[PDB]
């Protein structure tokens, strides 16, 4: 019941509540639910009304709002795009849990495979960080379709800067084995302070 770490933002967080469980719109790829559970690091208690952000980017590396194939690096980054595909918010109910219906990551030049979340608690942005897969299950999915037709190489977690710098290998989803044989089923378990005012989003 350790603090779960922080990771940076990244540059494509969108601040809109679309609240909803299934995210996955248009975009093609292997079914992924993701559980999350919270407590507060303090007393280890389910934290209750905490509002869940997650973001990430299709098969082919792409994010909703900055479908541009050049997205370069700014100061203010405003999406270019109304699509919101891959991107949603839930609300923790009385366990401190919400899921999400979505796909397995792409991965694009420079990053491993990841799912960005951003966690809201009492008004304030309480904490933000990333989730990454363990690297059996990465290899299982990359011999798969659609992504088996993407040829650049992936990154891993210990070449990844993110993943080294923010201390990732404590964000590391768990898979069930059993599913990955209708969807895969992931649980991640999060320690977080809700009094925390995050410095780590990008605008
Ligand atoms: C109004 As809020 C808890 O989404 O920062
Ligand atoms: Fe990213």
């Amino acid at each position: 019941c350790s603090l779960s770490p922080e990771v940076g933002e990244g540059p494509y967080f969108i601040e809109e509540d679309i609240i909803r469980s299934n995210i996955v719109e248009d975009r093609i790829g292997i079914r992924l639910n993701v559980t999350l559970n919270l407590v507060d690091f303090n007393t280890c208690k389910p934290i209750k009304g905490a509002k869940v952000y997650i973001w990430q980017p299709d098969y082919s590396g792409i994010y909703s709002g900055f479908m541009d194939k050049p997205r370069v690096k700014r100061e203010k980054m405003y999406p270019k795009d109304p699509r919101r595909f891959l991107r949603g918010t839930q609300v923790t109910n009385e366990n401190g849990t919400v899921t999400f219906e979505t796909l397995f990551p792409g991965h694009y030049p420079g990053r491993t495979p990841h799912i960005h979340y951003r966690i809201h608690a009492n008004g304030n942005v309480a904490h933000i960080g990333q989730i990454f897969f363990d690297e059996s299950t990465s290899q299982v999915i990359q011999s798969k379709s659609p992504y088996n037709q993407v040829h650049s190489r992936r990154m891993k977690n210990e070449e990844d800067g993110e993943f080294t710098y923010f201390n990732g290998k404590k964000s590391i989803i768990n898979i069930d084995p059993q599913s990955l044989s209708d969807s895969l089923e992931g649980i991640l378990n999060l320690a977080i302070n809700p009094l925390h005012r995050s410095n780590l989003m990008w605008a």
